[PDB]
C-alpha cells in the first residue's frame, strides 16, 4: 500500500538564527524542485511523491519554523512569520530559479513568493490551496462549527493546544482513506509537548474566511489575481469533494487559470497526497518534463 516510511537524511540550514530541517535529494544540477507542506504537517506530506520526481529533479521539502524536524522558538506563528523565514530559507539555500510544488498554508507561501519573484518561478503544481472563503456557507458543512471554535482564544485553543485536536480529529477528517497508526506517529513526533502547538491554532486563524482576517485576505486576493493573469506553468490537483477547493472551484480555475492542466485525484478531502501520492507523483514528473527548466 501506501509509504509510511521517510527514509530521508536530514538536512539543516540556519535561517534567521534558526535551524530548519528540509530534505533535499535528486541531482544536484537542474532547476530544484520546492515542495511546500501546511497545517498540521510537515516534509512528511511528501514523502511518498519525491519520490516520482527525485529520479529527474532536485527535490527540496522544507519543515516550516515551528513544525516538522525545524527549530520552535516561541514566536506567535503569523502568516507573516512564515513568511519571513521561508523567504530566507530560499536565500540560505542559494536558490535562483525554482519550480513549486505547494499544498495548504505551503501554497499561500509559495504563491505569495511566486507573485514578488515572478522571473524565479518556472512552473507552479498546487492543490488544496489557499483561497478566500467567501462566507461561512463556502467553507465545508461538516466542519464549519469546529473551524469557527477554532477561531477563538478560548476553546480554539483548548481544543488545538491542550487537546490536540487538529492531528488527532482535524488532520483524520482531512484524507478519505484511513491513516495508519505509523503514519499518525510520525504526524504527532513534532507535537508531543503541547507548549509547541501555537503554529496549529494561529493557522486557522489566519485562514481568509468571510473577509477575516482583512489582511490575509487582501494577501491572498492580491496572489489570485497575479495568478488569474500570469502566463507561468501551472498544474491543479483536485479531489471530491475537496475542503478548500470543491470540484465547482477546481472546475473553474481549469477553465479560467493561463496555461494551466487541472488533473482529477479521485475520492480527497484536504491532504490528496495521502488519497492518490501515485498520481500527483507520476503526473509531476510528467508535467515537469514539458517544462523549459
Ligand atoms: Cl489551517
Amino acid at each position: 500500500g501506501i509509504g509510511t516510511g521517510f527514509p530521508f537524511d536530514p538536512h539543516y540550514v540556519e535561517v534567521l538564527g534558526e535551524r530548519m530541517h528540509y530534505v533535499d535529494v535528486g541531482p544536484r544540477d537542474g532547476t530544484p524542485v520546492l515542495f511546500l507542506h501546511g497545517n498540521p504537517t510537515s516534509s512528511y506530506v511528501w514523502r511518498n511523491i519525491i519520490p516520482h520526481v527525485a529520479p529527474t529533479h532536485r527535490c527540496i521539502a522544507p519543515d516550516l519554523i515551528g513544525m516538522g524536524k525545524s527549530d520552535k522558538p516561541d514566536l506567535g506563528y503569523f502568516f507573516d512569520d512564515h513568511v519571513r523565514f521561508m523567504d530566507a530559507f530560499i536565500e540560505a539555500l542559494g536558490l535562483e530559479e525554482v519550480v513549486l510544488v505547494i499544498h495548504d498554508w505551503g501554497s499561500a507561501l509559495g504563491f505569495h513568493w511566486a507573485k514578488r519573484n515572478p522571473e524565479r518561478v518556472k512552473g507552479i503544481a498546487f492543490m488544496e490551496f489557499i483561497r478566500p472563503i467567501p462566507t461561512w456557507d463556502e467553507w465545508p458543512e461538516f466542519a464549519r462549527e469546529t473551524f469557527q471554535a477554532f477561531r477563538t482564544t478560548d476553546v480554539g485553543r483548548k481544543l488545538i493546544i491542550d487537546q490536540n485536536v487538529f492531528i488527532e480529529g482535524t488532520l483524520l477528517m482531512g484524507v478519505v482513506r484511513p491513516l495508519t497508526e505509523v503514519e499518525m506517529d510520525h504526524y504527532r513526533e513534532p507535537f508531543l509537548n503541547p507548549v509547541d502547538r501555537e503554529p496549529l491554532w494561529r493557522f486557522p486563524n489566519e485562514l481568509p474566511i468571510a473577509g477575516e482576517p482583512a489582511n490575509i485576505v487582501a494577501l491572498v486576493e492580491e496572489y489570485m489575481d497575479w495568478l488569474h493573469q500570469s502566463p507561468v506553468p501551472k498544474l491543479l490537483f483536485w479531489g471530491t469533494p475537496g475542503v478548500l477547493i470543491p470540484p465547482a472551484e477546481a472546475a473553474r480555475l481549469a477553465k479560467s487559470l493561463p496555461n494551466c492542466k487541472a488533473v482529477d485525484i479521485g475520492p480527497g478531502l484536504n491532504l490528496l497526497q495521502e488519497d492518490n501520492p501515485d498520481l500527483i507523483g507520476s503526473e509531476i514528473a510528467r508535467w515537469l518534463s514539458t517544462l523549459e527548466i
